[PDB]
């Protein structure tokens, strides 16, 4: 598992980015796994932001993506669902925690980014 701390200032892409090459470093075979996205953040739009970047990151390692859903919980924290083949998943949720994108394969959590 990889835990990154990434500079306040480095774009979206850029995270989602060092997302990618973190979990090629620590599961060359994930993309043959369940694996699940989790960008969870306080600001809606910084979250959304990350989300937009990592479905991009995705889709150039050939893995599409389609929004499934919106949603808002009782806080009135928005959030959203997007599914791709093979159980692949990305969750988008708003919550007072700093802006994180953790990813999970196979259940366990194998990269965390932190900002």
């Amino acid at each position: 598992a990889i835990k990154i701390e990434i500079p306040p200032d480095a774009p979206p892409q850029a995270v989602a980015d060092a997302a990618v090459a973190a979990l090629r470093a620590a599961d060359p075979g994930a993309a043959r796994r369940r694996v699940t996205f989790d960008v969870t953040g306080p600001d809606a739009a910084r979250v959304q932001a990350l989300a937009d970047a990592v479905v991009a990151a995705l889709e150039r390692e050939g893995f599409k993506l389609e929004k499934k859903e919106e949603n808002t919980d009782a806080a009135g924290n928005a959030g959203a669902k997007y599914e791709g083949e093979g159980g692949l998943v990305l969750n988008v949720k708003q919550g007072p925690e700093a802006l994180t994108l953790k990813i999970t394969v196979d259940g366990r959590t194998i990269v965390e980014i932190v900002r």
